[PDB]
């Protein structure tokens, strides 16, 4: 669905993602852990965490922030051709993990949120427009994979 002048725009908005990494990881798994509480629980790593503070005082929390993030780099570089990187993950996060779809729309939204509060005016109707759209890429085709393993329809 992305143009390259549109996966341009995604690859120049994640050179400030990976000037900090854990900075954005942290933040993301915090939005997406406070604005949606259930899906905390999901993660036996992360449940006794009841406060905002004691999330931003944890250091499993910013390491776990920069796995996340640094796995979306890697299928976000691919432009669309990532079967191979995502495959797993879906996999993993499907029959393991047991993750509905809708808390990848959380995070997704999470994402966006995240972006603006720490860059203020720099990020701009078209890269998020173009941002917006590389997550939903992300998301239609876990969905296509959840389907298949015919988790949650
Ligand atoms: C932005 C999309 C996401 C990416 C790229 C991602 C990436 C990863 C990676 C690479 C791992 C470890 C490898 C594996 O176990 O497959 C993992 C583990 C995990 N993921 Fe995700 N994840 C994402 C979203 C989510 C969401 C939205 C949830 C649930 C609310 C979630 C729940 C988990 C859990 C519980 C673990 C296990 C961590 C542990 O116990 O060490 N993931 N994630």
């Amino acid at each position: 669905g992305l143009s390259d002048g549109e996966w341009q725009q995604v690859l120049n908005v994640w050179g400030k993602v990976e000037a900090d990494i854990a900075g954005h990881g942290q933040e993301v798994l915090i939005r997406l852990f406070t604005g949606h509480p259930e899906t905390l629980e999901k993660f036996d790593k992360f449940k006794h965490l009841k406060t905002e503070a004691e999330m931003k005082a944890s250091e499993d929390l910013k390491k776990h922030g920069t796995v996340v993030l640094t796995a979306l780099g890697g299928i976000l570089k691919k432009k669309g051709h990532h079967e191979a990187e995502l495959k797993p993950l879906a996999q993993s996060h499907a029959t393991k993990h047991k993750i509905p779809i809708k808390y990848l729309e959380f995070i997704s939204d999470a994402i966006i949120h995240v972006l603006h509060s720490k860059h203020p005016g720099d990020f701009g109707a078209d890269a998020q427009g173009a941002m917006t759209k590389a997550l939903e890429l992300f998301r239609n085709d876990i969905a296509a994979k959840y389907k298949e393993l015919g988790f949650q329809g």
